[PDB]
Formats: C-alpha cells, sequence, structure tokens
C-alpha cells in the first residue's frame, strides 16, 4: 500500500459540504496553500480503515485528465482523512437538478466521453473503481457560454465496496452492478457507466430514486429492465452496458467508440 502521509499541521479544515459513504466531507487548505476537499472517515472499524487506505493506494499509482487528484492520508487523533482535489462546481448530480431546464444532447455526451476515456484506461491498468455515480462526477468547468465545453473529473471511489455492509449496496441501486449484490472485476464499472449515463440524461434523477430499498432488491432478484433513453443509438449503448450478464457488456474501447460516433 502506497500513499503519501499528510501531516495534521498542514490542513486546515473549513466548511461541512456533505457526507460521503461514512464520511463527512469538508472544503480544505493544504499547506505546501492549496483549495482542497477532506474526506474525514467516521470513526471505524479496522476494516473499513484499511479499505479506505486501500483507495488511497489505488489513486495514488494513477493519473488521468478526468481522475480527480488525491494528495494523501492525514491521521488526526482517532480520523482518518483522505486530502483530495477540490473540483469547482461540484458533484454533477446536485448541478444537474439545480441547474434550470435540461443541458443540451452535445453538452451530455462530452461527459459522457471524458467518463468513458477515464473508464478506458482504468480498464487497461485492470483497476476497478466500483463507485461510478453522478455524485462522483465533479464539474470543473460549466461548458454552457458559446465556444466552451464542460470538463469532469471522476473522484475516488471511498470506502472500497468489499468492504460495505448489504444495506448500503443496496443504497448504491441502480449504480451498483448486480453481481456485487451477493466478483471484483472491471465488468462492474461498464454497469456503473450506464446508470450514470440514464442519470445524466434524466437530468440529476436517478431511476428507482422514489422506491424503497426492498423494492431495489426485487428488481435485482427478479432482473428487471432499467429505463432507456430516448435516443435509439443511446438506448442500444446503455441496454448493452446494463445487462446482467457482466461478461456481455461492452468494452470501454467499443463504448467510447460508439459515443463519438
Ligand atoms: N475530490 C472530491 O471528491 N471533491 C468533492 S466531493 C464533494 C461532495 C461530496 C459529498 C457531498 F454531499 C457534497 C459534495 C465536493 C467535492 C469538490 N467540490 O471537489
Ligand atoms: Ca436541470
Amino acid at each position: 500500500l502506497s500513499f503519501h502521509r499528510v501531516d495534521q499541521k498542514e490542513i486546515t479544515q473549513l466548511s461541512h459540504l456533505g457526507q460521503g459513504t461514512r464520511t463527512n466531507v469538508y472544503e480544505g487548505r493544504l499547506r505546501v496553500e492549496l483549495r482542497v476537499v477532506l474526506k474525514v472517515l467516521d470513526p471505524s472499524h479496522h476494516d473499513i480503515a484499511l479499505a479506505f487506505y486501500e483507495t488511497a493506494s489505488l489513486m495514488s499509482q494513477v493519473s488521468h485528465t478526468h481522475l480527480a487528484f488525491v494528495h494523501g492520508v492525514c491521521v488526526r487523533g482517532p480520523e482518518n482523512i483522505m486530502v483530495t482535489e477540490y473540483v469547482e462546481h461540484g458533484p454533477l448530480d446536485v448541478w444537474l437538478r439545480r441547474e434550470r431546464g435540461h443541458v443540451p444532447m452535445a453538452w451530455k455526451m462530452v461527459v459522457a466521453q471524458q467518463l468513458a476515456s477515464a473508464l478506458s484506461y482504468l480498464e487497461n491498468k485492470n483497476l476497478v473503481h466500483g463507485n461510478v455515480c453522478g455524485r462522483n462526477i465533479l464539474l470543473a468547468r460549466l461548458g454552457l457560454a458559446e465556444g466552451t465545453s464542460p470538463f469532469i473529473k471522476l473522484s475516488d471511489p471511498g470506502v472500497g465496496l468489499g468492504a460495505l455492509s448489504r444495506e448500503e449496496r443496496v443504497e448504491r441501486i441502480p449504480w451498483l452492478a448486480p453481481e456485487c449484490l451477493p466478483s471484483l472485476s472491471t465488468a462492474m464499472d461498464k454497469w456503473g457507466f450506464g446508470a450514470t449515463l440514464l442519470e445524466i440524461c434524466f437530468d440529476g434523477e436517478a431511476p428507482l430514486q422514489s422506491r424503497s430499498p426492498s423494492e431495489k432488491e426485487h428488481f435485482y432478484q427478479r432482473q428487471h429492465r432499467l429505463p432507456e433513453p430516448s435516443c435509439p443509438q443511446l438506448a442500444t449503448l446503455t441496454s448493452q452496458c446494463l445487462t446482467y450478464e457482466p461478461t456481455q457488456r461492452p468494452s470501454f474501447r467499443t463504448i467510447l467508440r460508439d459515443l463519438t460516433r
């Protein structure tokens, strides 16, 4: 396990941004003053803290234009804090819901290509993200003004999927791949991408949102098909990604090629 150790003296904790899986998220400063995000892990069992370090270790060996940077881990008393990139306009799901009306199809396709390019890179390195969702897509540039285009960053997955409870995996439906509800393959990120595409198509509203945890579980148990976008070309892709059999999902090379044409 390889990650930088950040001394508590080098960080300043600012305002609460919200909550992640077993975390409290804050804006912060990192003395080098760099604007950062601090993911403070709740007091937890060693297994959860080990899964949290494993994410920081995974994020430290990769580099990509559309992957949010991890500066390291800070231990402040009994708290584990991952120090991460501050991305200006924040999570995409929140932005899309707040942003009046819908964004253009062309804007949505750029975000989709950028995310597919990041996942293509992890696929080639044989590395699992395991938490692909609108909440984990961060908006660096709005790209709404003439001549401009959006710029996203896929954030770290947080506490690894292997350490979470069945309740947390259920809360993760429909982003969570169905084989993960009861192995850790890159196939799971093709499902997460497919569910993120729908979530973006539906302006930050994810399918099965209003449903209860037993309804979500039953939906995957009865292997019901997720909704499709109106565009037949996009419909083919999202249904191909959102295939229950993981070996039938397309590679990110194919997904990226399909998205560009
Ligand atoms: N690197 C990284 O993940 N940065 C994050 S996470 C986050 C957030 C997380 C959970 C919430 F409930 C609300 C906001 C914001 C930002 C940011 N602005 O960069
Ligand atoms: Ca909107």
